[PDB]
């Protein structure tokens, strides 16, 4: 096998205003997916090598958590980095996230989640697949996740805080073994928008839908690097370009459902695809899927029911087909 090693800075983790479970981030492990910060090179020869390699895995993991502010100056949250094994979404709460393996940080302190390959390893023989493309199961492999819990406040004053609290590093190495040539996967678009309005369809037994609106940065790159929406029943055919959507805004708390999945957009991530035809006005429209493997296999969540927030997606170009 070969190796890679890589750290980086990811980003920050902010203060928490609502005084609810609040996510934060969503970090993608797999060597073809894994996000730099804007204007950050290091996981580009893990990119490079994910797409010249048929299997990847993790040798070790640790998420560094560098607090921004003085625990005296600033009180009343706590950090919790979480390993997620399947990059799956859940109808999780704190204490779900408790029940993972995981680290919990005080505001004011440094700390670092550590993970050994016992934690990290893939199935076939500790080893994930790399290409995207073909399945998920067995090949997008586990995620960091970071929420907060408790309002942020300043001591000094006792009011809301609402700078930065940690930087957050990461440090793994990756292996690659056996063979592929998938240079498709070199250049998966990964993303923001800061400026999107949402909103979300369905009535009971179809397809639960999200509108975007037409005019967006993320409607408009996704429609210029997904394939044609041309594949499918009773169904819209949807692109075969898969996305993930990371939603880390308070205001996806204020995105209305029809049931029943609401706690999957409360959860704030989920795969999309692009459907074809319009549904709302002045909007892109997808499908909405509540795993990867379900956005691969064609298999939409459904409603059960029926019944414009601007928000910011960050959204990641799952394949390239
Ligand atoms: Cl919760
Ligand atoms: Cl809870």
């Amino acid at each position: 096998a070969i190796c890679q090693r890589a750290t980086a800075t990811l980003g920050t983790v902010g203060s928490n205003t609502s005084g609810t479970t609040e996510i934060e981030a969503c970090i993608l492990l797999n060597p073809v997916l894994v996000k730099d910060a804007t204007g950050s090179t290091q996981f580009g020869p893990v990119q490079a090598l994910g797409a010249q390699y048929s299997m990847w895995k993790l040798k070790y993991l640790n998420v560094k958590l560098t607090s921004m502010v003085g625990a005296s100056a600033v009180n009343g949250t706590v950090l919790r980095v979480s390993l997620n094994p399947t990059s799956t979404p859940s109808s999780t709460s704190w204490s779900g996230l408790g029940a993972r393996k995981h680290l919990d940080v005080t505001v004011g302190k440094n700390a670092t989640f550590k993970l050994k390959p016992s934690d990290l390893g893939g199935p076939r023989d500790g080893w994930w697949l790399t290409n995207t493309n073909d399945n998920a199961s067995d090949t997008l492999g586990p995620s960091i996740e970071i929420h907060t819990l408790g309002r942020t406040m300043s001591s000094y004053k006792n009011e809301q805080f609402t700078g930065g609290l940690f930087l957050v590093e990461l440090a793994s190495e990756w292996c690659f073994t056996g063979y592929a040539a998938n240079p498709n996967l070199v250049n998966l678009v990964k993303s923001t928008d800061n400026q999107v309005p949402v909103t979300f369809e369905g009535s009971a037994g179809s397809p639960l839908i999200m509108n975007v609106s037409e005019g967006s940065h993320f409607a408009r790159t996704v429609l210029a690097r997904s394939t044609t929406p041309t594949t499918l029943a009773g169904e819209r055919t949807t692109s075969d370009t898969v996305w993930q959507v990371l939603n880390t805004a308070v205001s996806a708390a204020e995105l209305v459902t029809p049931p029943p999945f609401n706690w999957l957009v409360k959860g704030g991530w989920w795969f999309v695809k692009l459907i074809a035809g319009r549904t709302r006005t002045g909007s892109r429209s997808f499908y909405v899927y509540p795993s990867y493997q379900d956005a691969l296999s064609n298999k939409p969540a459904l409603c059960t029911g029926s019944t414009p927030v601007t928000t910011t997606l960050q959204f990641t170009q799952m394949n390239q087909p």
